[PDB]
C-alpha cells in the first residue's frame, strides 16, 4: 500500500513494467460526459481502450500512468473501468495542463495547493479515487499562472511525497525553468521528471538535469510524421532518434535517471478531428509500441537486459513510490 | 412546449419569467471536481433554492439558466433547486466566452451537431433538454465565434428553439451578430441580443428593434475595487431600467426581454466575487419584481406593459417556432 492507483492501494512490487505518461483520453474538463458521440460513444471508447491495454499487458506493461488533468479531461471513472477490464494497473493525476479555465486560471497559490492536495489525500471528484502523480506543464516560457501552478504542485508534492511529472516545449529548453521554480520552493529532484524531453536532441540540456538528480521523460518514442496538422504534433525526427537519447543517457552514466513511456492515447479531442485515426496507423502496437519495437531495437545496439529492466521497473517505483 | 429541467411545460406554465439569468458561472467540469470551492455542493444548493423562493415569492415562476458547456452548467443541480424552490428552470446549450481545447478545434457542422443532441436527445446522461441556446461575442467575433453563431443559428432553424446572446454593447456588437444570424436565413424573432443594457446607445438599440430582434436588457442590478467596478459599471441601476422605458416610448414593447443576470456561485473570476455582488444586489433574483417594476410603475408605464414585457414576451420568445 504505497502507490495509489485507481483500483486503490498498491504495492512497490505490484507495480512491475510502468509506462510513466500516458492518456487513456485526451480531452478538455466535461467533455466526455457531455458529447460521448464525439468518440463513437462512451462503450466504443472503453472497448478500444481496454484492447489497448490488454495488448500492452500480452506485450509485458503491468501500470501505466495517466498524467490527464481536469483541464486534459481526465475521467477517473472511465480509467477506473478500463483498468479493471483489462488488468493494468492506472495510476492517476492531478495537477494542471495547457488549456485551464476561467475558474482554474483565476485560482491564487493557496487555492490550487488546497485543489491538489484534495485530488491526492480526499479523492478526485465524488470517487474517492487519489491521484498518485501531480502534472504540470508549460510551453516554453512560463505564463504568470503556471509559475503558480508550478509552485503549487510543489508544495503539494512536499506534504504527501507523491511525485511531480511536466510537459516541455523541449526545444526551448523549458526544464531549466521549471527545475528552478521547483528548487526555489524547497523540491528535491528526485521528485520531477521533465516530460517530453525527447522532442529535442540537445543532449548537454538533459544530461544537465540528470546531473541534479531530474528524471529525464523520454515519453514520445512512437511520435513520427515520415499533413500539416499532423507534422505540428508528431514532428519529423524518426522514432529511432527518439529511441537513440535513452541509449545516449545510458553511456553517459545516468540510466537511473531515465523514464521511457509512448504518450499514447485511445481518445483525443483536444486536437484535429480525424487525428487519432491518422495516429493509430503511425503506430498500430499503441502502448505495446515500448515493450515490442523498442526494447528489441536497444538490445541490437549493444544495451543490456539487465539496464533496460532497471529503467522500466526500478526507475518507476523509486520514483512513484511516496517519499 | 417548451423544455424545463424537470420536463416540459406550456406556455401558460411559464407566468413571470427571467430570461438571462445563472444558478452558478463556472467552468465545465469544475462544480463536480472542487465543490469545496463554494463552501460545498449542499451549501451553493441551499444558497439557490432560498434565493429562487425569494424570486417566487415576488411573482417569478420561471427563469432561464443560460449557463453554456464551458460555463459550467451542471443540469443536475438545476433539477435539485427548480424541484426545492417550486420554480421552473430552462437550461441552455451553445457555447460562452471559455471554450476549452476540445470545443474551440471543433468545426461548425460539429458544434451544430453537439447544439443539437442538447436540444433534441438530452444534456449529459440527464436526458434534460436545452430549450435556448446561449453565444457570446467580446468585440469583434472571433474565426471560433463566427462558427459558434453560426452553429447556433442552424441549430434553431431545426429546432425552432431560440438563440440568445452575450455582446460587448458599447461595441455594437449586436450588429455583426446580427448580420450573421440573417445571413444563415434566421428569423429576428428568434434571436435576443443580450447585455444590451450595457451601452446608452438608444439608436443602436432601436435600430435592432426596428428589424425584428429582442433587446435583452439583462444586467439592470450590475453597478458599482478594480475587480468589482471592472463587470459591474459605473452606470446606476435606475439608468440601466430607463432604457426599458425609453424602448416601450418608441413603440418596442414586443421586442424587450428584462432579467438580471444574477447567480448564485461564481468561479469564473476572483475569490470572493459573491461577497461583493450580494451586497451591490441583496434583492438577487429578485431585484426585477422589486425594484425595476415599481420604478416603471412610478414613471408611468402601466401594469399591462410590464405583464406584456415580463409575461408574454418571455412565453412568445421561448415557444419553439
Ligand atoms: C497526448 C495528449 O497530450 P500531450 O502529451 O500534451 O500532447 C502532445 C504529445
Ligand atoms: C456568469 C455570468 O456571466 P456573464 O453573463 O457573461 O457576465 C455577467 C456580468
Ligand atoms: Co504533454
Ligand atoms: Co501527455
Ligand atoms: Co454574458
Ligand atoms: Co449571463
Amino acid at each position: 500500500d504505497r502507490i495509489n492507483t485507481v483500483r486503490g492501494p498498491i504495492t512497490i512490487s505490484e507495480a512491475g513494467f510502468t509506462l510513466t505518461h500516458e492518456h487513456i483520453c485526451g480531452s478538455s474538463a466535461g467533455f466526455l460526459h457531455a458529447w460521448p458521440e464525439f468518440f463513437g460513444s462512451r462503450k466504443a471508447l472503453v472497448e478500444k481502450a481496454v484492447r489497448g491495454l490488454r495488448r500492452a499487458r500480452a506485450a509485458g506493461v503491468r501500470t501505466i500512468v495517466d498524467v490527464s488533468t481536469f483541464d486534459c479531461g481526465r475521467d477517473v471513472s472511465l480509467l477506473a473501468e478500463v483498468s479493471r477490464a483489462a488488468d493494468v494497473h492506472i495510476v492517476a493525476a492531478t495537477g494542471l495542463w495547457i488549456d485551464p479555465p476561467l475558474s482554474m486560471r483565476l485560482r491564487s497559490v493557496e487555492e490550487l495547493t488546497q485543489f491538489f492536495l484534495r485530488e491526492i489525500q480526499y479523492g478526485i471528484e465524488d470517487t474517492g479515487i487519489r491521484a498518485g502523480i501531480i502534472k504540470v506543464a508549460t510551453t516554453g516560457k512560463a505564463t504568470p499562472f503556471q509559475e503558480l501552478v508550478l509552485r503549487a504542485a510543489a508544495r503539494a508534492s512536499l506534504a504527501t511525497g507523491v511525485p511531480v511529472t511536466t510537459h516541455t516545449a523541449a526545444s526551448q529548453r523549458d526544464g531549466e525553468q521549471q527545475a528552478a521554480i521547483f528548487e526555489s520552493e524547497g523540491l528535491s529532484p528526485s521528485r520531477v521528471c521533465i516530460g517530453h524531453s525527447d522532442d529535442t536532441d540537445d543532449l548537454s540540456y538533459l544530461t544537465a538535469l540528470a546531473a541534479r538528480g531530474y528524471l529525464i521523460g523520454l515519453d514520445g518514442i512512437p511520435w513520427s510524421a515520415i499533413n500539416a496538422s499532423a507534422s505540428a504534433i508528431l514532428g519529423n525526427r524518426s522514432w529511432q532518434t527518439r529511441a537513440l537519447l535513452i541509449k545516449a543517457l545510458i553511456d553517459q552514466g545516468y540510466m537511473k535517471q531515465i523514464l521511457v513511456s509512448n504518450d499514447w492515447t485511445f481518445g483525443f479531442s483536444s486536437y484535429v478531428t480525424n487525428i487519432m485515426d491518422v495516429l493509430d496507423r503511425v503506430n498500430p502496437d499503441g502502448m505495446a509500441f515500448i515493450p515490442l519495437r523498442v526494447i528489441p531495437f536497444l538490445r541490437e545496439k549493444g544495451v543490456p537486459q539487465e539496464t533496460l529492466a532497471g529503467i522500466t521497473v526500478t526507475n518507476p517505483a523509486r520514483f512513484l513510490s511516496p517519499t
